[PDB]
């Protein structure tokens, strides 16, 4: 080891701190047992403190490495489908024939909601974001599925599991039929996860939807990208509602409305204003939408990530995806094909390679998405649902561990005691 | 201030760093520079980690001292009341005359819920624990008032804050109305938050409704002693969640849905049960209830608190109000024998004296609370409502602060790269 | 002339005199207020139809929506031909009408709708309909 033996905090006399050795990345310095002297360490935003022992993702940003259970994603994305990853993501291992099909054939069977939920979902008006009903939704399934709320009984934690990764296709599918006002589609215990999703989404009573085979790979990739991603910031909040109790259900709801976050701010739809109504290289990015930048503005439109250093590892696979989708929609593509000048100015422009705005893996999503004719609202609600079995796997882990508590301290600076003398009358 | 200024870390060079102090409470050693000299301590569930610095509660769990904003806890729950502690929580001083005036006026104007919110309720099983209605509602909202969603801008956590300071006592006496199959009662103007609140709560169209002077300020004393405990596990999941930009109806959501955890914690599922229905002052007084105590569950029954040594100073105001509203009610509390013996039980049984099982606030508050009349699926939904103010105190200090996003580091110890290749065929 | 109407009569008055040709004797008024005011609510029926406009909706959608259905409704009062449905249809519309605009309103805001009050005029109604709220007492300024 370098200097990974054991570690000395001086104030007056020392104090030694074993570290801990990680099979990948860096090690830490164990704290466990220093707030039970008195010494608190301090870091707002826990970046410089390891929040738990995990084993389900690895990444390494600087060298744009992105592994699920040891298995590079590019691996994953190209040779796995949805279904396969989700058994990797929670049971740590490949499966065999008999064990995927017996994880298959369970998801298919719990797809379809309670008939009461869908009157819930009628409750809400038909102006709301696809998102917003999402979580609304997904916070209200406590309400119904009452019976593996306990967290604390594995079998509970299993079932909450499943119903989870069955559902949430079924439940993004209905948000955005009730926002166009189509007729809500049934689950397809015959259809693919991905082939399902997509004629929940797009069929109609009208004729059956023949579900294209390109279209369909590109769905279960795009999933198969969002799976997880390591302890960012929805994930921990998944992991800190679930250390206090908080039900499966109410954990998701958490991570979903968390994902959904960084997009509530203004001056991020003043320039998703222009990048979704209009379609011209000479309007979008031409001195009006790339000048137009003001607070985050990047990120979320597919430009950067803080976690990446040079390149999103996710974005190899889903550029090529978006070769197959570009060339085989055409006659409902060709249209939107301006990405290559926001992709050629996130490359050859000086104001995107100082700031380091390469094409994350939404720009392509994104890219996809539009062109398959789906609406921007409906973006996060699916990579919310894709990204559901990574939170899955993560408060499972968090369980596996014993359901530490979140209880950290805290620096406090306000006011000293002080008597309370009231003269207000009301 | 001593060595109060600097000391260092050692892991192979000697790494200086800060002992920040408080004006309470003990100091903090910033590691915030640690994570880019490629150091990371490790303490899952943050109990040696500041995650913050703190204006708002102070908590001295050995020495039993509670102060919210420098206030002692006893003064707020004597002298003041709900909405002047609220200002207290949100504001960080006494309010004038003028501006506890205003702030009452903002309050009262905004204390419907819209109508559509309403057909919300009526989608939930009637029979359903008002608790997960309460997270599904609050969990909800964000798609009806979805212009204060901008939690960067200002002036939408104004909006927002008072939105769920108005709005909360509603949907949580909404909640029971439904629950029980009694229409709802619309906020009443003329009203205290107190006596509003048990208004909406007990109230029928078929005669007037007269608010005891009592009962309502002993509720009140109840919400200001449930207004805000410190970085407790509910509230670090409000600021993880706040952190990571979710709109504030998400996060008290979450809080919500936290705080209930226990609940349905298994333990605590059944054993809450077993002092439910034992009320036959032959069972419960002759150590039949404390029969069972292998799964504790005791802090949900009023036992024990992990916070507070040798007692919780929120009870002192409590039992005191607790002993007054038995007496109001007249000669009908009289089969409550139950509630003087198992507090003798936990100041004397020797098990109880041993682990400090002593009765805290909310065994006091349930008392008061079933000498009411409320049901006991009701109590977790009154302490949540009363604790939004300090969510959202928490929530808005969190960011005016800095916006420190939560991105926590893990200690990886899972499979090293190793190559996919699928074992299925399908 | 329009002046004379607009600061000396009131609009009932005026209904009266368009309605009818001439200004109307105090017993005229008085009966003509009293079928008024007694055909002011609209059937509940009606008022879920309310319910199925999105919330978002224009209320000038909402108001030709719902107009345009009242004759499923008031099915008895549709012989044109009719002396007497046409009283009947004359005074339902003029009854009703504030109470399905006010009604507009307060679905296009999400507060609950106000049922007509009797012991006010057609001008102070319509603003108790349109403003007030259960929460407290609603004072017409005059």
């Amino acid at each position: 080891a370098d200097t990974k033996a054991k570690l000395t905090l001086n104030g007056d006399t020392a104090v030694e701190l074993d570290v801990l050795k990680g099979t990948l990345g860096q090690d830490v310095i164990d704290i466990r047992t220093l707030g039970s002297k008195g010494v608190f360490t301090f870091d707002p935003g826990f970046t410089s403190t390891a929040s738990c022992e995990s084993k389900i993702t690895f990444i390494d940003g600087d060298e744009g490495i992105l592994l699920h259970r040891g298995f590079p994603i590019d691996q994953l994305a190209t040779d796995s489908n949805y279904l396969e990853v989700c058994y990797i993501l929670l049971n740590g291992e490949k499966p065999t024939q008999e064990q995927y099909d017996e994880f298959k054939t369970t998801v298919t069977l719990h797809t379809m909601i309670h008939e009461q939920i869908t009157r819930l979902f009628h409750a809400f008006r038909r102006d709301s974001h696809p998102m917003a009903v999402m979580c609304g939704i997904t916070g209200a399934l406590a309400a119904f599925y009452h019976d593996s709320l306990d967290v604390n009984n594995p079998r509970h934690r299993e079932i909450a599991a499943f119903r989870l990764l069955s559902k949430m296709p079924t439940m993004a599918a209905m948000c955005y039929k009730y926002s166009i006002g189509q007729p809500f589609v049934y689950p397809r215990n015959d259809l693919s996860y991905a082939g399902n999703f997509l004629n929940m989404m797009f069929s109609t009573p009208c004729e059956p939807y023949e579900v294209n085979p390109i279209l369909e790979r590109a769905m279960d990739r795009i999933l198969i990208l969002h799976a997880d991603h390591e302890q960012n910031a929805s994930t921990s909040t998944v992991r800190t509602a679930g250390s206090s109790g908080a039900n499966p259900f109410a954990c998701i709801a958490a991570g979903i409305a968390s994902l959904w976050g960084p997009a509530h701010g203004g001056a991020n739809e003043a320039a998703l204003k222009m990048l979704e109504e209009i379609s011209s290289v000479k309007h979008i990015p031409e001195f009006f939408r790339r000048a137009k930048d003001k607070n985050d503005s990047f990120r979320l439109m597919g430009f950067g990530h803080r976690v990446y250093k040079n390149y999103d590892p996710r974005a190899t696979v889903m550029r090529e995806t978006c070769h197959e989708v570009l060339k085989e929609l055409g006659t409902k593509d060709d249209l939107l094909e301006v990405a290559m000048e926001l992709e050629n100015i996130a490359l050859n422009d000086p104001y995107f390679i100082e700031k380091k705005l390469y094409p994350n893996v939404d720009f392509y999503s994104g890219i996809i998405l539009k062109a398959m004719g789906i609406p921007s609202s409906m973006f996060t609600v699916i990579f919310a649902m894709a990204r559901t079995v990574g939170w899955i796997a993560h408060w499972s882990e968090m369980h596996s561990d014993g359901m530490k508590i979140a209880r950290p301290r805290q620096l406090y600076t306000g006011y000293e005691k002080r008597d309370f003398k009231s003269d207000i009358k009301r």
